[PDB]
């Protein structure tokens, strides 16, 4: 599912992540942007054979198993695929683990040669929120 830029952010707002770990909605909404263009079916193999997935690029070295990742973690105890559903709510649920890891959003690497330091706002704005 593409997300619409005002959809996505009450999907993400409904779900507790606006000012989650003090990082307000728009981070959040920028940095799905940036990493799949609100496309919940997003999926990019790495360098080293892993694998980012879903709305938010979650990798699966660390954090989810897709069954190909020798010798990594499944953090969020899920499979890779279940970050790629329409419900957003299994990449929610990750990424709040993720961004409580001590680095912030600079996890999102998009995020932070992207989003860090603009005007992220203007990415909730004209929503009904
Ligand atoms: C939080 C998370 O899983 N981020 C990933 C990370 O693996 C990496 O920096 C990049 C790989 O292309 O994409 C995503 O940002
Ligand atoms: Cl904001
Ligand atoms: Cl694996
Ligand atoms: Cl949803
Ligand atoms: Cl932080
Ligand atoms: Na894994």
């Amino acid at each position: 599912k593409v997300f619409g830029r005002c959809e996505l952010a009450a999907a993400m707002k409904r779900h507790g992540l606006d000012n989650y770990r003090g990082y307000s909605l728009g981070n959040w909404v920028c940095a799905a942007k940036f990493e799949s263009n609100f496309n919940t079916q997003a999926t990019n193999r790495n360098t080293d054979g892993s694998t980012d997935y879903g709305i938010l690029q979650i990798n699966s070295r660390w954090w989810c198993n897709d069954g190909r990742t020798p010798g990594s973690r499944n953090l969020c105890n899920i499979p890779c695929s279940a970050l790629l559903s329409s419900d957003i709510t299994a990449s929610v649920n990750c990424a709040k683990k993720i961004v409580s890891d001590g680095n912030g959003m600079n996890a999102w690497v998009a995020w932070r040669n992207r989003c860090k330091g603009t005007d992220v706002q203007a990415w909730i704005r004209g929503c009904r929120l």
